DNA sequence: TGACTGGTTGGCCACTCAATTTGCATCTATATAGATGCGCATCTATAT
């Protein structure tokens, strides 16, 4: 989760050998980081990176408020995977 | 004649001093057993 954070969070860029054609664009940090009751999420660690960059952390109530989360897994199974 | 006799140029007390014994109070500097607190292993529970 750390790891995954460092990567939102700073700004991206990537070498030719991706080829790429547009730039992902993205960064900046949360006000607030929203996750399943997973031990990865509720860690101290987490609570610890929550504290000194300021986003309070939130559990979601079911798996189905997740919908923006989840969804994107089907999608990347269905457009990349399957192929 | 060989005897006799006479002749004759410190202690008893009161006071004092070096000493030297004996005892008591005061450090003192070490020696030594018990609380207290980390620092990790180990087990249990919970979640995806």
């Amino acid at each position: 989760v750390a790891l995954a954070l460092r990567h939102a969070i700073l700004p991206k860029r990537y070498g030719s050998e991706y080829k790429l054609h547009c730039e992902w664009g993205t960064y900046g940090k949360p006000e607030h980081f929203y996750t399943d009751g997973g031990k990865d999420f509720r860690s101290n660690h987490l609570s610890q990176i929550g504290a000194q960059l300021g986003f309070v952390c939130h559990l979601r109530d079911r798996p189905s408020e997740g919908g923006v989360v989840e969804r994107p897994f089907k999608t990347l199974n269905d457009q990349l995977f399957s192929t």
